[PDB]
């Protein structure tokens, strides 16, 4: 019947045509094909026509994807497809819920994680001197640390709270950073960063306690052995330094 191949189902994609999608899960079982087969990822960065679809948004909607999630599923690839991984210069290991966090798309994100997105997938620096240049925004990895890292705390209570597959706060990323250490390396000592940046530091630093009353998140060492504060300290973070030594200072005195 209808064919389907790579530039035709990018052209759906791209467009956000839900109606161009009509006939594609019949070909793709007929001709006992995958969305995540070679043919439909985009060979230059391991794309598969979702994060195509994110990228591609009108009033932050495609209506594509719904139906994509769908087609994967009832062809028993939701999980492969929707953590399908791909490069640029920049990430290596990125996926489509790096995507829809990075877009803002909290709908989108729920939709995933919903149905089965890896929440700790590493998006891991890539780098072409022979000491990392650190060309790329470092944000800690995760998709948890991303949330945190671009100011989005219902993502950041979404991901950790929902009822489906919780982000885990205490996670570290390749570099052993926690989500602690990632608010820490995005810090620039201006007065709206420091701002949201010390908020979400102490909002993932008391639901942590809450949660793990043995653990403190921010005596968690990278792999230079350091905690937050030291790192920030390290790294000339002053506003971020500083709020936590007064932090520290007032929890003591609590009790
Ligand atoms: O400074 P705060 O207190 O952290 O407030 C956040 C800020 O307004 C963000 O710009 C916003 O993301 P949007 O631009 O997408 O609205 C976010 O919404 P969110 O919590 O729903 O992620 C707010 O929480």
């Amino acid at each position: 019947m209808k064919v389907f191949n790579r530039p035709i189902l990018f052209d759906i994609v791209s467009r956000g045509s839900p109606d161009g999608l009509e006939g594609l899960l019949s070909f793709l079982l007929t001709h006992k094909k995958r969305l995540t087969d070679e043919e439909f990822r985009e060979p230059s960065t391991g794309k598969t026509c979702l994060p195509k679809a994110l990228l591609n948004l009108s009033a932050g909607r495609n209506d594509t994807i719904p139906i994509l999630l769908d087609i994967a599923e009832k062809t028993g690839n939701m999980r492969e497809f929707i953590n399908s991984p791909f490069r640029d210069v920049y990430y290596r290991g990125q996926t489509a819920l790096h995507i829809a966090i990075e877009r803002r798309c909290k709908h989108y994100v729920e939709l995933l994680v919903e149905k089965g997105a890896d929440v700790h997938a590493q998006a891991r620096g890539r780098f072409f001197q022979p000491k990392d240049e650190g060309g790329y925004f470092y944000f800690g990895e995760l998709p948890l640390s991303l949330a945190a890292c671009t100011n989005q705390p219902h993502i950041v209570h979404y991901l950790t709270e929902n009822g489906h597959k919780q982000a885990d706060l205490r996670r570290q990323d390749s570099r052993g950073n926690t989500v602690l250490h990632a608010l820490v390396a995005i810090a620039d000592n201006t007065r709206e960063n420091t701002k949201f940046v010390t908020k979400m530091y102490d909002l993932l630093l008391i639901k942590c306690a809450k949660l793990f009353p043995d653990t403190n998140l921010e005596a968690l060492l990278n792999n230079d052995g350091l905690s937050p504060l030291m790192m920030a300290a390290k790294t000339g973070k002053i506003g971020i330094f500083q709020h936590i030594i007064r932090r520290e200072i007032a929890d003591a005195a609590a009790h």
